[PDB]
């Protein structure tokens, strides 16, 4: 019995069963886009940006109202994204996120102490969501003593810079991003001094980096930099803590792999991979056609939008086998999980290291961890997000 099938996980979802259509591309007409479920398939759309493109504008019908986040890459096309692709790697780098670790695991600690020796805890109040919050604000120069003003603007800001947003987008949900950015100025204020501080006297930091990153001398303004800070606030945080319950859920499933990857803890990375691909954080990504395609003897026609179920590609049998089951073994495991191709995930190696230190240190702390059927894991109401909103479970 399958992680989904026990709390009956997106039932909306066939292919979080195996239940797949005979054809990789189907056209839907409701609902005006053509569903992609094949690996191969969305393997090839991923890498050819130019024919199917990630800035979806001229594409929404005039009833999806919604403001342009500044600094969106993943909203970008190139070359404009390539550009700014380049300089925020020359910051956000693997060296910067591997010094992190001892950072990590301090909060993570700390986190668990609250908790520690308590009959049940939640994971995602108590350590799934507070950590990747607090980690990247301090990647962003946000010192200590201003977590209660991080807390204090945690909800506007996540309204304001979480971003676009097609399947689950709502005319009074863009209306609340509107109205959370008109109450923005004192947050782009205090993001705008810590620019102009590092600029003034830089450090080893992102903002720095940011500040500095060159690419023949052409350079971010202080506003992209602001924005671009902001930004990185809020994505990838929801999916990281998603990804942090969906390993743990996984595992509680499956008791003999549990004890397993406690016992050796090499397996720790392998079963955060195999839970992305197994519950996917980022089911759906859209792309728009820039000219009529042919995929898989389906006729695309021009400026159409294509929806890619990267959770239903990584179960193509053609791809995996067993498709169906956990296995933190697999190896080496080629999941949609952070993207492919000029897109994929920048944060990857950041959320990897969160979630292999979070993980090992709750084993450590909690020797049993099971789930409650009178207090069940909760999930995201999104289709486009397959991922735990609560955790309860027993110390036991
Ligand atoms: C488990 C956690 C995460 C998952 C599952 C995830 C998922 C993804 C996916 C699927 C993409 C590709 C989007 C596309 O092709 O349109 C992406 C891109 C991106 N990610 Fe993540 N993400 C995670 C964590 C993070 C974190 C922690 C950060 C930064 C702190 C981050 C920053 C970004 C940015 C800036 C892009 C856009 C890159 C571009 O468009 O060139 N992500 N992410």
């Amino acid at each position: 019995t399958t992680v989904v099938d026990r709390w009956n996980i997106h039932p909306d979802h066939l292919w979080l069963r195996g239940q797949r259509p005979e054809s990789p591309v189907v056209f839907d007409e409701t609902q005006g886009v053509w569903n992609v479920y094949g690996y191969p398939e969305a393997m090839d759309i991923l890498n050819d940006h130019d024919t199917f493109t990630s800035d979806l504008a001229h594409l929404l019908p005039v009833s999806v109202d919604a403001p342009l986040l500044e600094g969106d890459m993943s909203q970008m096309d190139p070359p404009r994204h390539r550009k700014y692709r380049q300089l925020v790697s020359r910051a956000f780098t693997p060296r910067l996120v591997a010094d992190m670790e001892t950072r990590v695991a301090d909060i993570t600690r700390e986190l668990l102490d609250a908790v520690d020796g308590k009959p049940e805890i939640e994971i995602a109040a108590d350590l799934a969501y507070p950590l990747p919050v607090i980690v990247i604000a301090e990647l962003l120069g946000v010192p200590a003593g201003d977590r209660d003003l991080f807390k204090k603007w945690a909800d506007d800001i996540i309204e304001g810079f979480s971003g676009f947003s097609f399947l689950d987008t709502s005319g009074q949900g863009e209306q609340d991003v509107r109205d959370a950015t008109e109450r923005l100025r004192p947050l782009l204020d205090y993001m705008a001094g810590h620019v102009t501080e590092r600029r003034r006297t830089p450090r080893e930091d992102l903002l720095t980096h940011l500040v500095q990153a060159e690419v023949d001398g052409e350079r971010l303004t202080d506003n992209e930099i602001v924005n671009v800070a902001n930004i990185l606030l809020v994505t990838g945080h929801i999916t990281t803590t998603m990804t942090l319950g969906n390993t743990v859920l996984c595992l509680d499933a499956d008791p003999e792999v549990a004890a397993k990857v406690r016992a050796d803890r090499s397996l720790v990375p392998g079963a955060i991979e195999e839970a992305l691909r197994v519950l996917s954080p980022s089911a759906a990504l859209a792309r728009g056609t820039s000219r009529e395609v042919e995929v898989a003897g389906t006729v695309i026609p021009k400026d159409q939008i294509v929806m890619l179920w990267l959770g239903a590609g990584n179960r193509d049998p053609r791809q995996f086998t067993d498709p169906e089951v956990y296995d933190p073994t697999r190896d080496p495991n080629p999941h949609f999980g952070f993207g492919r191709g000029i897109h994929f995930c920048l944060g990857a190696p950041l959320a990897r290291l969160e979630g292999r230190v979070a993980l090992n240190a709750l084993f450590d702390r909690f020797p049993v961890l099971r789930t409650d059927p009178a207090k069940p894991p909760t999930f995201f109401p999104t289709p486009d997000m397959i991922g735990v909103n609560t955790l309860h479970l027993r110390t036991s």
